[PDB]
């Protein structure tokens, strides 16, 4: 899969090529050239070819950088992907050779994957595709403030490094106009008396419904440091969270919360509940007030009323 991903590392520039120049330094025919390009064609990437002079991108891209990312990030294990089935898969295929913090990128995946098994779409760098591999002691107690504090954090760096106005969703997406923005997927490994072994995967819409990206509200972020500043601030977080679970979120929350104070719908499998949002419970719980009677739920999906 090598040749791809050099051919690919050149036209990014988002200029021509000819199969002239690209096959001399590829060392190849313009005929074993052409073939890579499929594949290519294949990872979302949008090639644009001049049957027999060369080829360009519509738009140019920009490649992650291990070594950028790398580089930052402080003492960090990271693995940059190019091409895998899922940046979760990945880790949870591999539990231990793992640790706490342990994390992994990709530039594209082929089996991209959401909660109630929805396919994610993960189009070669066009977007942010992340899973980090964290363990919790007393076990499969916990993970729920564990999204919140992801979100969360999340939110925190988009409004740092820009995108001034994204919020979170109680317990797994990001908003921004009111579209989703991002989508987090936490999966939970656990054993009765036994760490709870978590991988979290996030999906970030950065490139050009109900659904938003970056690049429509006109924000243009750098995809490398988005990366790197997120595995740093959710390795501090989510110590944080491993000595103290919630307590220091909740005010962070509450100013995030995207519905709070508004008219919802709350659902566990296909059970419906309606009324107003309080925010979140000491236990990441879902304040739910129905006629001045406020009440706590730990499940179901939020969309609004
Ligand atoms: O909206 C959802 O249902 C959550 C989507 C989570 C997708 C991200 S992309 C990186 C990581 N690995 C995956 O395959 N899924 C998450």
């Amino acid at each position: 899969n090598t040749v791809p991903l050099k051919l690919i590392a050149l036209l990014a520039n988002g200029e021509f090529h000819s199969g002239e120049q690209l096959g001399e330094t590829l060392g190849m025919s313009r005929a074993a050239i052409n073939k890579h390009i499929q594949t290519l064609r294949d990872w979302g990437v949008d090639v644009f070819t001049v049957p027999g002079k060369g080829y360009s991108l519509p738009e140019p891209i920009q490649l992650l950088n291990a070594k950028q990312i790398l580089g930052q990030l402080d003492g960090g294990s990271v693995a940059v992907l190019p091409v895998i089935d899922s940046t979760n898969q990945y880790l949870l295929d591999r539990i231990g050779e793992l640790k706490s913090g342990d994390a992994c990128i990709a530039e594209y995946q082929q089996a991209g994957r959401g909660r109630r098994g929805r396919k994610w779409f993960s189009p070669f760098g066009a977007n942010l595709y992340l899973s980090m591999f964290w363990r919790l002691e007393q076990g499969p107690a916990a993970a729920i403030g564990l999204s919140l504090v992801i979100g969360i954090v999340m939110a925190e760096v988009l409004r740092k490094l820009g995108a001034d106005k994204v919020r979170v969703k109680w317990p797994n997406d990001l908003y921004l106009q009111d579209r989703k923005l991002a989508g987090i997927l936490v999966e939970l490994t656990g054993k009765t008396g036994d760490a709870a072994q978590i991988v979290i995967g996030a999906g970030i819409n950065m490139a050009m419904q109900g659904w938003i990206t970056l690049q429509e509200a006109g924000i243009n972020l750098d995809r490398n440091t988005l990366a790197a500043m997120l595995i740093r601030e959710l390795r501090a977080a989510l110590e944080l969270f491993e000595q103290e679970g919630l307590a220091p979120y909740l005010s962070r929350w509450e100013k995030l919360d995207n519905f709070i104070n508004r008219p919802v719908k709350l659902i566990i499998g296909d059970k419906e509940i309606f009324g107003i949002s309080r925010g979140i419970d000491k236990q990441g719980a879902l304040l739910l007030e129905q006629d001045g009677i406020i009440k706590p739920w730990m499940g179901g999906e939020i969309s609004l009323r």
